[PDB]
């Protein structure tokens, strides 16, 4: 299918202030260690104030923090979710399904992905490397994906429409009772997993 207009909305709904893309891969390689960041970590990183720090963060309405004010989730998190995402031995869970896809590449590293079918419950999981899947589990699995919006909060208007499922036509029956959703499109996870190669092109072509 023609992927042009999800990777235009979600460009724009994630990069709403400049160096916002120069502060994300940092943040990701952060949390991929399995603890809370602070924004002082993450100023000195970038060589930025931390002020500024705060004011890109300011934008980014879905943040998580703890309760020592630090972040724990930005779109990988360290609060539980339907989608876990394991790096070497740290358990990380991830906001839906196609940031599972996006992130390894971002991070540098492989992670291990599980979940369950948003219409049966089925275990699903799967191995992703910077640069392919593999492992696939069941092997049709499938992904649902809808047109970000982008004056919303991203987790409301599209993450929350975002599943794996155990097959393309288990999925297709699922999608056929859920209608008014702008964009909603059932694609294999290996479509899915090319749309997030697209998108992080895009992404990192707009970084320092
Ligand atoms: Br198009």
């Amino acid at each position: 299918m023609k992927l042009a207009p999800y990777i235009l909305e979600l460009l724009t709904s994630v990069n709403r202030t400049n160096g916002t893309a120069d502060l994300l891969v940092p943040l990701l390689r952060e949390l991929a260690k399995g603890r809370p960041v602070s924004r002082t970590t993450l100023a000195g990183i970038l060589d930025w104030p931390a002020e500024r720090v705060a004011a890109v963060l300011e934008q980014a309405t879905s943040t998580e923090y703890d309760k020592d004010g630090n972040i724990i989730g930005y779109g990988l998190t360290l609060r539980e979710t339907s989608y876990v995402f394991e790096i070497d031995d740290r358990r990380l869970y991830a906001w839906c399904a196609l940031d599972t896809l996006i992130f390894p590449a971002l991070i540098g590293r492989t992670a291990r992905v599980s979940s369950h079918c948003a219409a049966t419950g089925a275990p699903v999981s799967l191995t992703v490397s910077p640069s392919e899947i593999q492992a696939v589990e069941p092997a049709g699995m499938a992904v649902s994906l809808v047109l970000p919006q982008e004056a919303a909060d991203v987790r409301q208007s599209f993450c929350c429409h975002v599943h794996f499922f155990a097959s393309v036509p288990t999925a297709e029956d699922w999608a056929s009772k859920h209608q008014g959703l702008e964009g909603l499109a059932i694609v294999s996870v290996h479509e899915a997993f090319g749309l997030g190669q697209e998108f992080n092109r895009h992404l990192l072509q707009t970084m320092s």
